[PDB]
C-alpha cells in the first residue's frame, strides 16, 4: 505494501495542485500566438496517462508513433523548499489519424508510476513485480477519489487508465472528442 | 501509516539518482567562472536540510537570516515521462558569521517532507500532526539506509537532520568545516 496512497497524495499536493490552477492561462497564451483557422487549437485540459502494467517510456512516440512532440507550453516558475525559480514545464503533442493531425493536447504520464515500477531494481525497497498491477490500480483509485472531492482540479485534467489490439493514440482521441 | 518508506524511495529514485551524478560537474562549471582568490569556492556536495518537526519555508532566509540566496547552478535538463527538457535546478547560498560570508554551498530542503506535512490539510489523507515527527524520522531513517548501500551517491550529498537555542546557519557551517 500500500505504497500507492502516499504516492497519489504526493502527486496531488506536490504537483497537480500547483500547475492545474495556472494551466488554462498557459494554454490560452499558446493558442493566442499559434492558433489559426487552418488548424485546431490546443485542448484545455491536462491529459494524464496511467499505464497500469505497461512500460512508461520518456518519449511518447515510442509508445505509439502516432503521438509526436509538437511544442512546449510557456514555463511556470515558483520558489519551493529553497530552490529559487523551480521550473514546471509541460509538452504539447499531436495525435495522428491516417497520417494527418486529428488532435493536439498537453499530454504526459503520471510520473510516480514510473518511479513506482523502478523500485523493481532494489531489494531493500520490498516491491516485487507481482505487486505493480495492484499498486498501480490503487494509485489510480486514490487519485480518482481525490479529484472527486476537488472539482476545480477535476475539470482541468483527465485521467486515462489502460492495460496491455488497442491504440494509445485512439484512446486519447476518444477523450478529446467527448469534450 | 508508514508513508515515509514510499516517499524516501521516490526521493532517491525520482531525484537524487538523477542529479547527484552530474552535480560535481555543474559546481565545477560555476566555480571556474566565478571563483577567485578573494572568495571561497562553492562546496562540492549537496546539503539537504531535514527538519523533523519544524516548518519548511520556501525562502531559506526566513528560517535563518544568515542564510541568503546567492546564485543558481547551470540548469540540468532531461526528457522524463513525456515531458521534454524537464528542468532540474539548484540554488547556491551564502552562510554569514558576524555579518561576513563564511561559506557557500548548494542547499535545499528535502521537499517530500514539505509534501508530507501538508497532508495535514486533508482529512482523507489520514495523516495527523501527531504522526509528523514519527514519519519524518522514518523518512530520514529510510534515506540514511539507502545511501549507506549507495556510496557514489553518499559522497555527493550530506543529510542535515534537526529539531526545534540553535542556529541553522551554524549547523550548516559545522558540516562544511568537517569536509
Ligand atoms: N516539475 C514537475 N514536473 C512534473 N511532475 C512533477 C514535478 N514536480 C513534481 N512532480 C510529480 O509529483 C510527485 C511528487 O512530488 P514531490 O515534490 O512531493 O516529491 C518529489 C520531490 O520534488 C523530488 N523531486 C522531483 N523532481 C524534482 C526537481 N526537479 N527538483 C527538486 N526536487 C525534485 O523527488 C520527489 C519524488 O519525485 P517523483 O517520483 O518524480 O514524483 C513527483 C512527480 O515528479
Amino acid at each position: 505494501f500500500n505504497v500507492a496512497h502516499g504516492l497519489a497524495w504526493s502527486y496531488y499536493i506536490g504537483y497537480l495542485r500547483l500547475i492545474l490552477p495556472e494551466l488554462q492561462a498557459r494554454i490560452r497564451t499558446y493558442n493566442q500566438h499559434y492558433n489559426n483557422l487552418l488548424r485546431g487549437a490546443v485542448s484545455q485540459r491536462l491529459y494524464i496517462l496511467l499505464p497500469l502494467d505497461c512500460g512508461v517510456p520518456d518519449n511518447l512516440s515510442m509508445a505509439d508513433p502516432n503521438i509526436r512532440f509538437l511544442d512546449k507550453l510557456p514555463q511556470q516558475t515558483g520558489d519551493r523548499a529553497g530552490i529559487k525559480d523551480r521550473v514546471y514545464s509541460n509538452s504539447i503533442y499531436e495525435l495522428l489519424e491516417n497520417g494527418q493531425r486529428a488532435g493536439t493536447c498537453v499530454l504526459e504520464y503520471a510520473t510516480p508510476l514510473q518511479t513506482l515500477f523502478a523500485m523493481s531494481q532494489y531489494s531493500q525497497a520490498g516491491f516485487s513485480r507481482e505487486d505493480r498491477l495492484e499498486q498501480a490500480k490503487l494509485f489510480c483509485r486514490t487519485l480518482e477519489d481525490i479529484l472527486a472531492d476537488a472539482p476545480e482540479s477535476q475539470n482541468n485534467c483527465r485521467l486515462i487508465a489502460y492495460q496491455e489490439s488497442f491504440s494509445l493514440s485512439q484512446e486519447v482521441l476518444r477523450h478529446l472528442r467527448q469534450e
